[PDB]
C-alpha cells in the first residue's frame, strides 16, 4: 500500500469503482475500476478488459472526467463503452461486467469528500 499525507489520496483505494468520460464521446460515459493508486495515480481500466492490460488508462484524482457512479442513473444520457472496445467483446460481455460492477460500487463506494469541489453552477445565459 502507501500511507502519505492526509488527503483524498488515502480516501481512494485500489479497486474503487468510478465513472469516466470519453475523449470523443463527452455525453457518453463508462464504468471503470481503480487498478492501482500511485500517489494519486489511479490506473483506470474499462470493466471487462481486466484480463488484458493494453486498453488501460492512467489519470489523477484531480481530474474532471472522474465522476461518482450513480449520477448517470438520474438522466441516463448514454451509458455505453467506446467503439474501440465495444466490438472487441460481445454486447453481452459489455453488459455483464457493466451490471455486476454497478453493484460492486455499492459495496465498495467512496466518500463524496474525494470529489469535493465547487464552481460556477448558475443557470445558463443567452448570448
Amino acid at each position: 500500500g502507501s500511507s502519505g499525507s492526509s488527503g483524498p489520496i488515502d480516501l481512494i483505494t485500489v479497486g474503487s469503482l468510478i465513472e469516466l468520460q470519453d475523449s470523443q464521446n463527452p455525453f457518453q460515459y463508462w464504468i471503470v475500476s481503480v487498478i492501482e493508486n500511485v500517489g494519486g495515480r489511479l490506473r483506470l481500466r474499462y470493466v471487462g478488459l481486466e484480463d488484458t492490460e493494453s486498453y488501460d488508462q492512467w489519470l489523477f484524482y484531480l481530474d474532471y472526467r472522474l465522476r461518482p457512479v450513480g449520477w448517470c442513473q438520474e438522466n441516463k444520457y448514454r451509458m455505453d463503452p467506446p467503439s474501440e472496445i465495444y466490438p472487441l467483446k460481445m454486447a453481452s460481455e459489455w453488459k455483464c461486467t457493466l451490471e455486476k460492477s454497478l453493484i460492486d460500487a455499492a459495496k465498495f463506494p467512496l466518500p463524496m469528500e474525494v470529489f469535493k469541489d465547487h464552481a460556477d453552477l448558475s443557470g445558463p445565459s443567452s448570448g
